[PDB]
DNA sequence: TAAA
């Protein structure tokens, strides 16, 4: 029962979703969103936060869209690949818009904050796919984000994703990368970690005369 | 500098607190009105705190739109004579200036801006940097240090005047919007943040936690 | 929903 974890109360009502996007360049506005995964996140009967729902689809390049030779080769994905199984924006955005609506409403939340690393990135492109589909009610927070690279330098010291993961002590796999699926979760369980080891730490909840 | 521990405590990243004021959203088509930087420094001790503090009051670039409920919002006005503007350029070229000198003396690689929901001040910050044709700027440029998913974490709250007075600090409605007084008290939140993590034994880290 |  998601009104009754504390979910709502640890980030001011803010609904934390972990988002990876593979794109076919660096120009939110200009190149093709490729792939995008998102992970809902719920907090445990002890308070602890850990993975919620899953969901991952491949993307059909906008009209017009530019793709960078570089960026596929990097990601390795082909765009003409039959398996692909390739949605347009609106589609994958409309199912995941939908799945963080429902979280929201069910934890008691207000609004989605994105969580991903580097998120600048991730939310430009999310930002973007949203403005082209002429998505509504678009649940995420229009400027603010929760990047874990900023958050992994805090807690760990360590900014690059990889690093950061196995300075966590997460096993992280090169071959793996970069499935936006595989990004995602290893992001999810690198951003749950830290907010649970300040947990332990006795960071969280603050003292009583914190309460201002 | 170098005996300090502030090239070891991010990698490298010599942390600088922005705050930016402007007139609209847009870093593209929007002028950049003011800014002001904090550069950080460990004491023996090891605990973060301010260094040293520059500000620039900025002349519209060439073209640049200016929204009126910005300059509502900010307090300011572009034609005032006691602003003191100077060019994008000269404020830039006089941050960027020293920074490079803190990163040498202090034994990092790059530096990486601090600042309050931090895409907005790195857009206009780079936006101008790229319109002046500034070199060897040495900000990282994509990486920053957002104190809005920061305090978010420490201190569950997002608002900057709200995370200040959590953390126990003063914040008052009358000073905010100085590019000075939000660069300083986001430089005082971001040292509380991570002075606490270290408080609390959060870092260094344990033996098993080096690879 | 607060970066101007
Ligand atoms: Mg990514
Ligand atoms: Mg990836
Ligand atoms: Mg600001
Ligand atoms: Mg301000």
């Amino acid at each position: 029962n998601a009104q009754l974890t504390g979910l709502c109360d640890r980030f001011r009502g803010f609904y934390p979703v972990v988002i990876d996007v593979e794109t076919a360049g660096f120009n939110a506005k200009t190149d093709a969103l490729l792939e995008i995964a998102a992970i809902t996140l719920k907090m445990d009967e002890q308070g602890w936060l850990m993975p919620d729902t899953t969901l991952h689809f491949h993307v059909e390049p906008f009209v017009g869209a530019n793709l960078q030779p570089e960026a596929l080769a990097f990601n390795g994905i082909d765009p003409n690949d039959p398996d692909r199984g390739a949605v347009s924006e609106y589609e994958a955005l409309h199912e995941i818009f939908k799945v963080v609506r429902k979280g929201i409403k069910a934890s008691g939340c207000n609004r989605a904050i994105m969580v991903a690393h580097n998120a600048n990135f991730d939310h430009s492109f999310m930002m973007a796919a949203a403005e082209r589909a002429s998505l509504k009610r678009n649940p995420f927070h229009p400027f603010a984000t929760f990047d874990t690279a900023a958050l992994a330098g805090l807690a760990l010291g360590q900014t690059v994703l990889s690093k950061a993961c196995q300075t966590a002590g997460m096993d992280f796999d090169s071959t793996q990368a970069h499935s936006a699926l595989y990004d995602t979760e290893r992001t999810a369980v690198l951003f749950c970690e830290i907010v649970n080891r300040w947990k332990r730490l006795g960071g969280w909840p603050l003292s009583a005369a914190e309460e201002v």
